[PDB]
Formats: structure tokens, C-alpha cells, sequence
């Protein structure tokens, strides 16, 4: 049976620890690939990680790692939550050094882009077979999500883009089912940008909370019916979500166009809240460290700096990473809505740590009826390792 | 289907080795968590061992465990009963430095307790993914059983403190439908003091034998009613079953109050055998090592001293640790009445042995129709470990 | 559903290698349990080989051993046949270093015996739970098959003995239905020695080809009908089967009566084929080296030298041990008997070879329709390992 | 319920990469077995990848393999594609050092010939069973695909050769039902040479694209229909698709006999298109080196030397080695045609590198309706290896 997420986000007063794998710490002596983006997504019985892996395993010679991130060797695999991305517990899912999952009710899809920089090929995967394949249509790193794609009544959708990291790329809508492509579009966003979306359903729609690369330190917005019409522009907010990124009090905000005069980025998440929004980001301003999640009246609809909320995650102490959105399932949260959740991802290694290697771990967080406690579940692993 | 465990308790006249999972012998060489609490339940299908890792691995740096206890890489974990706490076959739980599970004939339901001292968060999970959240109440170290919760017809039902290890501190009831809390209860018991219950079903209530650690050296007991009314004492045999204690011959017992000079205390359990019980505790007055179950007559509703059996299943020259009670399902032991049995902690390491780390392994047994043999099923490990 | 085994057992010529495990070349570096008795037991979906662990891994100080063999440590795990003994494919089935277990069609049937020699207990577990207990009856090493027992129509059959490894013991056969203790018998052998049994389904009835460790260098038979009537006796044929024994030219067979001077023995098995027999033996008449399958004209029911067949398994270069039967449930053969196999244990370490250690890997081999040319299919480990 | 596959084979422009399992790279540190031929095969629920495994792990003395190929310890085993060979996630098929793997819909049926070269016997699984045997009819080193047979509404089809290396051999298709031989048939072909067939099921019939080892750099073409009438021949292009073989401006093609003065060979496929063929090769003449597919105009039906498509998988710099077919079942590719893939070995260490041991690992590919850019996912792993 296909899932309906067509219900409303939960509206949610903080967020409560799901689920921390302590893969780096276990992977010291156990069998631990090396890892990036550990995403997480769920069908209507359970919810896994999906990771990178460059076929490489914590402590052999191996994780060096001088080895180029878009590899022949990189590969799309997945655990159940919680489970470190170890050998043995590992499912296969695509050859990927780029990656987008999610289920439909019925089956697992993926896409993974691997190939050349100049033509790379992106294969959806549908109940663990090739269905269909997009090619590069700008032959410049055809690239993905990096986190759940969103199922809404049986058909899949995600976005894609293919240009420079920096100036104009283009951007791609992606419809499916069964793991076909039934539909795409071309966004148009000129002077904007677009990448490794976070997304989640909401109101029978999907709703991305973005990356720009480009210029902007605030995060882009989609919104995508099921037809493939969209509304496109930035998170309204009077605060910057990406990294880096500077001062809040030397930012406005905007709905339609890129604020800061800042190259690059990171991956990371909004969730609508009715008018308001969630927004996810590093407690550093220009390193991938600490992780905070704010809570922004009428955040999502207007230029507001009205902090509602403020949930520290992982601690300025230490290092984080990539962040991305998924939803629980009724079928499994039991409720009439979909209960907003987020993984954050803790970066070991180089270049911030004498390493001659690079991996993270996981703590993954859902929406919840109340407000919640500072910590820091941070990753926790004592570097160097052997070697 | 839900499970009723309305049965009556069955009447036994000893207990038969079920489990014995040697986690540390072969964590000499396998990849095995540093655990504690090797704690025990049951769905209808099968009886699964939970406990708390570190994300850490015997036999690996990490081990180290100078590491406090209440760390934010702690996590509740699960493999089948008789399985060691190794990787490859551990199902992960919840984010946890303490926690009770359980299952209501459809899904498992777990609690685990984690974030600060000062406002720690309970994160009820049910089917694997969060369902509901319980913040501390009293602002000192949220805690619960540390064994099998207790579900009948499908609520489930659980203790919890919140205080000092100390002096008087706070206790409540919780009750449980599909994950979400349905009911709660302060537990009257001023003077007195309940921790890390181990409790059962029996003729449609809830019975638990606690852990005193203010002043007393009997075990408190509670039986609690599907509404939450409960009557709250202490087991009333004259015999002293916490750790530390003094003699037996030194003691008399209460059923409604504290009696030894104590403080501190360990985990452990009873059953209630009619007007009988079979009461749990180290052969040792002082330390966590050899342990003995003993059946005393009239033991549950008066002050007696009646041994009418005894049973060493681990001897006075080796360590043991904590224990709690479980029971078997109908569905699985085919009886007419609920089979009692509890597990035994092994506790290996630090402090009583030179090793930089602490783990523990477990010996599990059941209820049945007969008198057993003294035996001493032992952990088993070769200290100290190549470190 | 409860499988009928009441099918004739398959007439064969020769029988095919079904599985090799390999568990020590792979525990040269895997991490693989220490083992003993790897004996195989088949449900109506799956064959499982069962074997007892000291939970030590191979190459770990650990495996040392000088340690007892019915020691608190030992219990009975399984894996698939064919696998290896590794710890993280290996399902926990009883404590134990005495052992049977067997499929009634429903339900998986194990026993395992443990506790002192002097009063030992075998708890029987049916679904992977206690369900029922025997204590010892005589007070000198209860123990039983090491092999396969035998579930007709949802009766489940076995063989236990209690009295001295030598002279005269007491022998009993067992009853059981969902695990529970339905009918036992004692059986009346003087002068006669019954352990280690190898039993099989034909025509309705449970057959056994036993181990006489007093004075036979002949098998002992048992044929045990639904109620528990039995005839008992010594496999007929003028050939002997026992591990030590004499020449053939210097044996006379006995259908009532052990014939060799001999103490001491191995466990072994063998086939009725109508009249003929099967029988399994070691090359060697002194050692548990090589193993060889012979047909008997008439070996049975008569005391018949007519050698119908010969087929070797284990060349007499290389190390053995015990050996068992099953059979193949008709819902897997497809066919309308019961196809006979057996397994050999080759044992490698202590005491033939200098290791501290001690453990066996296993050849499975079933019926077949065909003349199947001699072989060697033995261990094929390197030792000593590195320790 | 039994599959059709009596569809036509997709008509297919390139082809899409569906799994990578890296098992060297891994094998470095985790216990990976040291494998050959990793080929694929697929039930209506899955793709599993076999291998065959001396019993010995990568980086461990038993790696050594001066051991010969066919030894007794050589075992088929499989996992879900795209996970390594390590041991905790293989399953067991058969005792074998020659394969074939197929699904009928219901069960997996397999076959495994070992035993002496002289007598070898292939024992036929059937759903993890032994059902059927067939000795060696000429003597001479009994042998089959080393890729996956072909089932066609519940009949299953293979090929095996018994004789000389070079010389004339004899050649069988043998047929089965629930693993029970139904049929045979001896391939009339003198002056011909058949070994180690790839096949695939197209339009009701079995056809097949096989290695001669005597004189032939064209690869032998078998069309087996379901009575067991065949025609034979060669694949008719005008293009060598053997390793070693001569330049494509030295040969011309022949439909019916081989062509280039070339003993030995290298297993590999073809698939038909219509009238035209997609062929696989090493992109090296001498070597198993590089990999490449090519679609050749006509070149099933004719002598075709035209180039329709090419498309790299591996490049020159890298080792390649065996190759075979297999088809994605309707059940999975959703499609109303057979999609055809491939599998391709790439072997790294002995000869052509220093190490004491040899394994491989593989890339695995699908047809797809589009040009698929050119690539090398090659093995990857650093060599020598600690050893
Ligand atoms: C560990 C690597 C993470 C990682 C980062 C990152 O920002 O660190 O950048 C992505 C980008 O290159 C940019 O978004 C610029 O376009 C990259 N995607 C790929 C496949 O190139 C991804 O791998
Ligand atoms: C290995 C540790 C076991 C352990 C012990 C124990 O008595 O040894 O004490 C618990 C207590 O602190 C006390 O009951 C006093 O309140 C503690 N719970 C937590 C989480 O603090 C638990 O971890
Ligand atoms: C590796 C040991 C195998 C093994 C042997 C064996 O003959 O080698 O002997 C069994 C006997 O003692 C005898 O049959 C004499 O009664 C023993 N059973 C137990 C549990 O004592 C069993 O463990
Ligand atoms: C790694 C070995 C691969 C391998 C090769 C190969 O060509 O390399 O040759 C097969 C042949 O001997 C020939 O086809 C000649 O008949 C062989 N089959 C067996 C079992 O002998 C198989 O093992
Ligand atoms: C960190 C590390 O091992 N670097 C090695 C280096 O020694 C070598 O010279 C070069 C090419 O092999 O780059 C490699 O990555
Ligand atoms: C037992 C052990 O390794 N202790 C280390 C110690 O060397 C170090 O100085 C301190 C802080 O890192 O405490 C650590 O636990
Ligand atoms: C083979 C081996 O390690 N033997 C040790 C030996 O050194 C020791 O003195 C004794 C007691 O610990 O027996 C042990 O088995
Ligand atoms: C590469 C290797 O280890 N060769 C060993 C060699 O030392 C030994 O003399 C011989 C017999 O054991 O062949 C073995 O394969
Ligand atoms: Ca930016
Ligand atoms: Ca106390
Ligand atoms: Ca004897
Ligand atoms: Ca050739």
C-alpha cells in the first residue's frame, strides 16, 4: 500500500533524541566503513541511514582517502537506525558518490550519480533493481539531495542540479513511480541557486529547505505540487541558516533572493510550522561545528528575527556537518500528522583533525509535544586512531 | 494481538538455566559491547537481552570508561536472548543511560532516559521510532527500572524516580497505550525510598520488588492496579535481601517500613508465590559477588523467616551484579499461568578487578516444576585483557 | 503443522556431499567459535547444524582448554547448515555440553543438559524457551545423543543415559510433545551399553545405532514404536563399527550380545535399508581418522560379511571423529521416503596435533540414487595457529 | 508461483551500473573471503551474487592458494548483490569448484560438482537441499556455466562439458524441475568447443554464449528450446570476442565454426538484440585487462563487422577477468521485457600482481533505454596486502 503523506507537519514545541549509532568510536576495533552524509529516511515499517561508503573500512590503510570524494568506488548502502554502517549489517543500494532515497509504501526507490564529472548518470533504484537512469543534461557533476527524497501517494519526488558550484547552475524537479520517471521540470532561478535539498512532505505538497552556493547565507525555499508547479525563492527569515555565514545583527532577510556576500555552504534543514519555521544550523559561524535548532515566528512567511525557540544539539565544542529533514510515517508515529525529524552529521578526521582520514556519525531527532533540554550527543571518538 | 498477562504467577519450586550469552570470554577476541544491565523480555515470538553500551568494544581504547556512566554516547541496544552484545546482531533501542522495555503482543515499546542531570528526557519509543516524551520532574538524574516493563491487555506500565540517590526523593507510575502516555501516579512513600524496580504481571496487576538506597536493606514492593491505585510497602520476610546488608540473624522484618542501617543497594527482584516468595539477592552481605534465590514461606504477607527452598546458580568465589524478573508469555511457555524468571549481571573490570574497563555478561533462568541443583554458572572471562 | 516422518526410510546407493563448512580454516582468522559435535537437524524449511561452544573463538587465549569439557561455560548454539560456527550468524539454543534438538514441523525442539555431574538437569526448550526439565536419575553424568532426535507426528523421541562411562549404566527413551515431557521408558539392556545414540524415522518408528562404551565393538540398535514399547539389541552385521575396535577377519556379529574386548568408543551411526544396512565407520581401527560408509547384505537383521557397497569421505591421511544421522523432511526432498544423511566431525588441535586448543569442522552427506566416488572432503586447516 | 521468463530480451541502447561490492578494499580489514567468479542470479524478490570460496579469508596465511583450484574445500556461497563475500552475510549453497545458480520463481536451484577429476559429481540443490545428482560421463574434469542457469515456467536449464581442456570435449543441456533431472541431450559439435556458457532466457527458448578453449576466438552460440532441440554454431560477427584473441582487422566471422588460431579463453557473454548482438570483451587482446561491450549491427545473424554502440566499464589500466549474463525477472524490472545484465570479475593478485593469494570482486551492470558515458569501476583495492 503507497503511503499518503498528504497530512499537515506536526507542529512541534522541541525535538527528542531518536537514535546515535557511535559508528567511529565502535569502528576503532569493529568494521566500520567510512562514511559521509548518514541520511535517514523511513518506509511504513522502519526507518534506515544511508551512507557513503568508498568500500573502505575505520582503522585500515584504506580510509586514507587522498582519494577523490567522486570515486568508481563510492557506493550508496543503508543500516536500520541507530546501527552503525558497519559490514555486516549493511544492505547495498546503489553505486553513488550522490545520493537521494525514499519509500513509497510499497518499495524502497533510490537514485545514485556516479560516472564522469563531464556526463555523470544518475540510476533509480526501485525494490532493489535498476528501473531507469537521468543522465547530466549541463555535463557539470550531476548531483543530488543528500538526504530523503518524499513520496506523496505513490509517486516520488526529488531535485537534482547540474552547473559550477558557484555561479548559475540549473535545477531539475524529478517526478516517479515505481521507479519511472513520470514527470520533470526545469526551476526557474536566475541570480539563485540550488542544492542538496532537505525536503519533507507537507499539506499534499513537498517543501525543500535548500543550499545556495553561490551568494546566499540564507537557505532556499521549494515548494512543489504534484503536478510539477513550484513556488521558488528564500526562507523569509531575518536570520542565516547556512555556513558559512555572518553576523544575524549584519543580516535582513529576504523571501526571494540570496543575503550575504558568502560563497559555499552546508547542507542543512527548515521545517514549515503553520506561518513559522524550525531552522536548523551550525552554532559557528564559519566552521562545521556545534549544531542549534531556532524556533522563528512567522519565520517562513516574513522577514522575522522573532526567535520563538532554541535547542542546542551538539554543542560549539564540537565538530558537526551536513544536516537533512525526513518525516515519520502515520503508519508508524500513530498520529493524524508527520512528525517532523532531522539527522545531523558529525565530521571526524581531516582537514580539522590530524587524521589521514575522514568519516562521520550520526544523532538523529523527531518533532515531539515539548520542549526539550541542551545537551550535546556529539560523536565522541579518540582521535588519531591506529592508523 | 495484545498479550493478556492477567494470569496468576506460576508456582515453582526452582528455577532451570534458560541463557547463558558469554559476552566477555568472547569479547577477548569478537567485537562485543562494553554493556551493563543485561537485562530481559519477552514478545510473544521471543525473549530478547537489552542493555547499555558506550558505543564502545571490549578490547579497544574506548574501553577506557574513566567515561562517566551518564555519557551522551549511551544507548539501549537489543540482541535475542543467549546472544552476546556484539555488533553485527544488536538491534539499536534508544538514546539511553537508563531504560525499561517491553512488549504488548504487537509492538515493542521501549523508554530511554538521557540529557543533563539537572533535566533529563525520557523518549518513549514503540515500533522503533519516538512516540511520546516524559521530562524530569524534580530537575535529579530522571531514572528508571533498568529491566522489563510490564504490559497487560495492551497499557504498559512502569516506575520511575526522580531525587537523590539519597535521602527522600520523588517516584511515579506511568501507563502506556501504542507509545503514548495514558496515565500517571506519584507514589506515596515518605521515609521511603524505591529504585531500578523489578517488576511482573500478576492476576491482572503489576508487582514490583525495588531497590531501597536511602536506608533500607529489605526491598520495597509495590502492586499496582490497571487504574493506578497501588499499595506501596516493603517485602515483608525477615530476611534482608539488598546489597549491602547485615545478617540475617541481626534483622527483623516489616512490611511497611525500611528496616537495616544501610545505605546503598543493588537491583534485584522477587516473586510473590501465593503467600510465599522467592527472593533474589548476593551470597555475599557486602559485595556484588555469588548469587542465591531463596523461597520463603509466608515471605509476601508476613515477617518470616521460613526457608522452604535455596539455590546458588552463581557461588560466593565469583562476581554477579544485578537481576531483575521477567515472564514468559503464554503464547511461548504454553502454561496457564505465567512462568517467573529474572537474569543475573556478571560484572567483570574495574573496581574489583586491574582492568582500565567495566563490562558484564548474563545468566538467565525460568521458573519450572522441580528442585535444581546448586551450580555456579559463572561469567567465565580470563582477566586481565590485552587491553 | 506437525510433519509426518512416518515415511519408509530412502533405499541408496551412495550418498552426495551436502555441505562443508570450513569453520577452522576460517576461524584462522574470522571469528569463529571453538567447537564440538557440529550435528545437523532439519525443519520442513530449512537442515540447522547445532554444536556446543566453550564461548571461546578460535585463535584467542581463550580457546586454551585445558579447560572441562562440561564446564558452567558450554552451551548449544546453530547455524545454518553449511556455515560456519561464527558468533554472528549463530542462534543461542540452550546451556549445555550434552545436547539434542529436532523440528516437530512446528516448532523447533531442543534439550540441553548441564549443572553438576552428580545431579545434572537437561532442560528441554521448544519456540526458544525452557518448556519442561529432567534432573539426573542416578546421579552420574545424565547426558544423551549429540545428534539429531526424532519428531513423528508431533511426538518428539529421544535416548538419554546416566551411569558410568564404563560399566553397566541406565539408559532411558524420552517423549515429548510442544516440549513438554509426555512418556518416558527405561530400557532393559544388562551386560549391555547405550550412549550417544543416532536416531532416524523409518516406517513410523524411531531407530538407533547407539555407542556401547563398556566392552561392545558393535553399535548397539533400539527401536522405539509411538507407545514406547522397544526392541534393543546390537547391530547384527559381522563387521564391527566402533572406534576401538579389532580386524574384520577376527570378528563373529551378534544381534543381542557385544562382541570385542574392547573399552571405550565413538559416537557413530547407521542406516536400515530394508534388510542391508548402512553402516559409518573410521578408516583406522585405533584412532578417529578417515571415515569410510560400507553396505552390509543383510546387515540388520543378520550377522552378514556380505559388503554390498564402500564409499570414503575422509581419506585415513586425515583426522575424523563422531557422526550422526538425520533425514531430509519429504517438504524439502519432494519425495515420498525419507532420504538418510549424516555429518562427520573432523577434529583438529589436541590432543593428535600440538595446539592449545581443540575444535572440529564438519562434511554433511545425504542418500542419492547413485554410485558416488570416493574422496576426501576433510578440515583443511593449517596448524598450529597463531594462538 | 513459477516465473515467465518467455518474454523477448529488452532492446537496450547501454547499460546502467547496478552494484559494486568493493570486497578487496574491504577485505583489507574485514573478513572477507578470498572468491572467484561472482556471479548473479535473481529470484522474483531479489539479485544474489555467488562465488565459490576456498574456506580462507583475505589477509590470512590460508589466502596462500599454491592450493589448487578444485580442492575439497571449494564451497559455492552467495549474498545479496552488491555486498562483499564476507562471512557474516553469506549463505550456503552447495560443496563446488564448478556453479550454476537459478530461480524458478519458487526455489533456487543449484548445482556443484566436486569430487575427483576422474568421477566428478554435480549435486543439484533445491531449495538449500540435495535433490539430484549426475556423475562425470567422460571422466575428464565434469564442469558447468560459472554463471547463472535459466528457468522457463519452472523448467531449468544448463549446460555442462566433460573432456580435455583443448581437444574435443562432450557437451550436455540438462533440464530440471524442483531440482529433479527431467531431461538431457548431448550437443552434437565436432570440431567445436563448449565451456562455462553465459545464458539467458529470450522468447521462450534458452540461448547462450559459451568459451571455446580449443581453437576458437569466436565464442560458441547454443539456442536450446524447451523439448531440448538446440541449434549450435558460433556467434556470427566478424569481431573476436575471446581472450586471448587477434586483431578485428585480422579475423573474419563465421556462424558455424571457429575462427583465430588461438588456444584458451576466457568465459564472457553476448546478448542477442533482433538480429543484432551486444558482445563483451576485455579491451586487451593477451590480457584480462579493461572491459568493454559492444553492439555489433547484424552481428547475431551475420558476419557483421558494424559497430552500432561502445561502451567502457573498465579501462586498459585495469584488471578485468570472467564475465556472464543474467536477466532482471518482470516481478522486479516492472517491464513487460527481460532486461538483460551482466556481471563482470575483476581479479586482482597471482599472477599478474605480487602477492601469495588471488581473489576478485565485481562490477555489475542493466540494460536501460539510453547511452551510458564511458567509465572504469574498477576493483580498487592497494595491493600487496599485509598478507
Ligand atoms: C564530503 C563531501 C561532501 C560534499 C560537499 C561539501 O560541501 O563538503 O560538497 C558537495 C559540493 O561539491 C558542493 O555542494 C559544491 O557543489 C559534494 N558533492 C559532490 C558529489 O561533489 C559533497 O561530497
Ligand atoms: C553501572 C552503573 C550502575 C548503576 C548504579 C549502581 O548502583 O551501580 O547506580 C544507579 C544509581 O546511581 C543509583 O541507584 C543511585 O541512585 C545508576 N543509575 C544512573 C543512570 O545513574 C546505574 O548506572
Ligand atoms: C569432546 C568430547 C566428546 C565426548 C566424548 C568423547 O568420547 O570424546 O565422551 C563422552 C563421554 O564421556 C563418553 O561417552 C564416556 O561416557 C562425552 N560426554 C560428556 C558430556 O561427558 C563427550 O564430550
Ligand atoms: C580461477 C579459475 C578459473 C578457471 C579457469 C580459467 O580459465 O581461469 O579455467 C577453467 C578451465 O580449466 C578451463 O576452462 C579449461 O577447461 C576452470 N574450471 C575448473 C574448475 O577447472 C576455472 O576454475
Ligand atoms: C597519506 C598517504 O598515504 N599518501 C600516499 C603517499 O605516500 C604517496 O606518495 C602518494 C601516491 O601513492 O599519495 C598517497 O596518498
Ligand atoms: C586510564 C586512562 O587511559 N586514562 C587517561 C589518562 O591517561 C589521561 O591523562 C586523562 C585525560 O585524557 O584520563 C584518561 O582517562
Ligand atoms: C596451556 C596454558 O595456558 N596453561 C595455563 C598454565 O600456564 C597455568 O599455570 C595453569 C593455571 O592457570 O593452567 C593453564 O591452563
Ligand atoms: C607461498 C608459501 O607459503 N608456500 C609454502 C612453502 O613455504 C612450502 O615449502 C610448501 C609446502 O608447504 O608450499 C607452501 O605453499
Ligand atoms: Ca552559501
Ligand atoms: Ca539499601
Ligand atoms: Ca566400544
Ligand atoms: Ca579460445
Amino acid at each position: 500500500t503507497y503511503m499518503n503523506n498528504t497530512e499537515a507537519i506536526c507542529d512541534a514545541k522541541g525535538f527528542a533524541p531518536f537514535s546515535k549509532d557511535n559508528g567511529i568510536r565502535i569502528g576503532s576495533r569493529g568494521h566500520i566503513f567510512v562514511i559521509r552524509e548518514p541520511f535517514v529516511s523511513c518506509s511504513p515499517i522502519e526507518c534506515r541511514t544511508f551512507f557513503l561508503t568508498q568500500g573502505s573500512l575505520l582503522n585500515d590503510k584504506h580510509s586514507n582517502g587522498t582519494v577523490k570524494d567522486r570515486s568508481p568506488f563510492r557506493t550508496l548502502m543503508s543500516v536500520e537506525v541507530g546501527q552503525s554502517p558497519n559490514v555486516y549489517q549493511a544492505r547495498f543500494e546503489a553505486v553513488a558518490w550522490s545520493a537521494t532515497a525514499c519509500h513509497d509504501g510499497k518499495k524502497w526507490m533510490t537514485v545514485g550519480v556516479t560516472g564522469p564529472d563531464s556526463k555523470a548518470v544518475a540510476v533509480i533504484h526501485y525494490g532493489g533493481v535498476p528501473t531507469d537512469v537521468v543522465n547530466s543534461w549541463a555535463g557539470d557533476i550531476l548531483r543530488t539531495q543528500e538526504s530523503s527524497c518524499t513520496c506523496i501517494q505513490g509517486d516520488c519526488y526529488w531535485v537534482m542540479t547540474d552547473g559550477p558550484a558557484n555561479r548559475q547552475a540549473q535545477y531539475r524537479i524529478y517526478k516517479a513511480n515505481q521507479g519511472r520517471i513520470i514527470g520533470q521540470t526545469d526551476i526557474s532561478f536566475n541570480g539563485g541557486h540550488i542544492e542538496e535539498c532537505s525536503c519533507y512532505p507537507n499539506d499534499g505538497k513537498v517543501e525543500c529547505v535548500c543550499r545556495d552556493n553561490w551568494t546566499g547565507t540564507n537557505r532556499p525555499v521549494l515548494v512543489i505540487s504534484p503536478d510539477l508547479s513550484y513556488r521558488v525563492g528564500y526562507l523569509c527569515a531575518g536570520i542565516p541558516s547556512d555556513t558559512p555565514r555572518g553576523e544575524d545583527t549584519q543580516f535582513t532577510g529576504s523571501c526571494t533572493s540570496p543575503m550575504g556576500n558568502q560563497g559555499y555552504g552546508v547542507k542543512g534543514f527548515g521545517f514549515r510550522q503553520g506561518t513559522d519555521v524550525w531552522m536548523g544550523r551550525t552554532i559557528s559561524r564559519t566552521s562545521r561545528s556545534g549544531f542549534e535548532i531556532l524556533r522563528i515566528k512567522n519565520g517562513w512567511t516574513q522577514t522575522s528575527k522573532e526567535q520563538i525557540r532554541k535547542q542546542v544539539v551538539v554543542d560549539n565544542l564540537n565538530w558537526s556537518g551536513y544536516s537533512g529533514s525526513f518525516t515519520l510515517p502515520v503508519e508508524l508515529s500513530g498520529k493524524d500528522c508527520l512528525v517532523p525529524c532531522f539527522w545531523v552529521e558529525m565530521i571526524r578526521g581531516k582537514p580539522e583533525e590530524k587524521t589521514i582520514w575522514t568519516s562521520s556519525s550520526s544523532i538523529v531527532m523527531c518533532g515531539v509535544d515539548y520542549e526539550v533540554a541542551d545537551w550535546s550527543w556529539h560523536d565522541g571518538a579518540i582521535l588519531p586512531f591506529d592508523i
